[PDB]
């Protein structure tokens, strides 16, 4: 769930982390619009992309199964609808540290009225 | 700063609070676009039109100073541009209350795609 993402980002980016990351760019969120901004935007996108492909169980609502133990985020749970969103929470929590260093307060609560143009197709 | 707007926002709306308002309808969060889907979201409208009111500092990033005692947050310091932000902020969080009996988590990370109709002006 969206919840467990946030517990997630927090986890891995810090405190700070879910304002930091969940409203950035045009994509950090979901439902997202237009151009990515950048490379953290992009993390997103492919997140947006990756719900999109969760068929049988919701990823915005529904409870996974994840351990957090010295640092990172591991999916577990022998529900594999459920696994495959977590999946998806991780893999982008794991890109946002990766692409920190180009982390732009520029598109820190971006507008959704910046990302009016035409959208990139998943 | 939304920093601070999102420490109000725990202190009044409670821990799960920042995650439940900052991505909600069309405008919470800032820079939004379309119609206001509810009586929440007509909260943040309010809010980006505050923000777009604030001549003289940065709404997003500049920081205030306010209170929390009792539950409910009081603003103060003798910078106005600064408490006129810091307004802008409590305001919407005392909206956001005033409104929990109609919050739907159908606009909870509603997408942007979602609001890409003829934006009400301020
Ligand atoms: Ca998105
Ligand atoms: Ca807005």
């Amino acid at each position: 769930s969206l919840w467990q993402f946030g517990k997630m980002i927090n986890y891995v980016m810090g405190e700070s982390g879910v304002l930091q990351y969940l409203s950035y760019g045009c994509y950090c969120g979901l439902g997202g619009q237009g151009q990515p901004t950048d490379a953290t935007d992009r993390c997103c996108f492919v997140h947006d992309c990756c719900y999109g492909k969760v068929t049988g169980c919701n990823p915005k609502i529904d409870s996974y199964t994840y351990s957090k133990k010295n640092g990172d985020v591991v999916c577990g749970g022998d529900n594999p609808c459920k696994k495959q969103i977590c999946e998806c929470d991780r893999v982008a929590t794991t890109c946002f540290r990766d692409n920190k260093d180009t982390y732009d307060i520029k598109y820190w609560f971006y507008g959704a009225k910046n990302c009016q143009e035409k959208s990139e197709p998943c």
